[PDB]
C-alpha cells in the first residue's frame, strides 16, 4: 500500500461499513505493514485508498485491529492532545479529544472487541476513527 497525498480525496470520504464476517485478514495485514514502514502508532482504511471502516493500532494500552469500530462511551468536556498524521507528514495540532473512550468493534476473527482507554490511546482511537468519517486534523 502507500499512504496517499495529503490532497487525496479519499481522507475526506467516508469509509463503508465492513459487512459482517467480510473476509479483511491480508487488508489488515497490508494495513499495518503501512503503518509500521510509515513509523506510525495508528492507521485508518482511507489513508491508504481503501474506503472500509478499519482501523489499526499500536498504540501504549492497545495493539492490533479494531473492524467497525465505535465509540460507545466517553468522558464528558475535553483535554489538550497535541497529534501528527501520516497523511500530513510535518503538521502537528493541538487537538481537543476526550480523555477516556470505550470503543467497541470486531477482531480479524469477528470476534466482538471492547477497548477502555485514556490518554494517548484514547486519542489514537479518536483519531483514526475521525478518519473514517473523513475528519483529519
Ligand atoms: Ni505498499
Ligand atoms: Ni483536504
Ligand atoms: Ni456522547
Ligand atoms: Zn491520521
Amino acid at each position: 500500500m502507500k499512504i496517499l497525498k495529503d490532497d487525496a480525496p479519499e481522507l475526506h470520504a467516508i469509509a463503508a461499513e465492513v459487512p459482517h464476517g467480510e473476509d479483511v485478514k491480508d487488508l489488515v495485514l497490508d494495513m499495518t505493514a503501512a503503518m509500521t514502514a510509515a513509523g506510525g502508532i495508528g492507521l485508518a482504511g482511507n489513508q491508504v485508498g481503501v474506503l472500509k471502516r478499519i482501523i489499526v493500532l499500536r498504540c501504549p494500552t492497545f495493539k492490533g485491529c479494531v473492524i467497525n469500530p465505535i465509540i460507545t462511551r466517553h468522558t464528558d468536556g475535553h483535554v489538550y492532545s497535541p497529534e501528527g498524521c501520516l497523511s500530513y507528514p510535518g503538521k502537528t495540532v493541538a487537538k481537543k479529544r476526550r480523555n477516556k473512550v470505550v470503543v467497541e468493534g470486531y477482531d480479524m476473527d469477528w470476534q466482538p472487541i471492547t477497548i477502555a482507554a485514556k490518554g494517548l490511546t484514547a486519542f489514537c482511537l479518536q483519531h483514526e476513527i475521525d478518519h473514517l468519517n473523513g475528519v483529519t486534523i
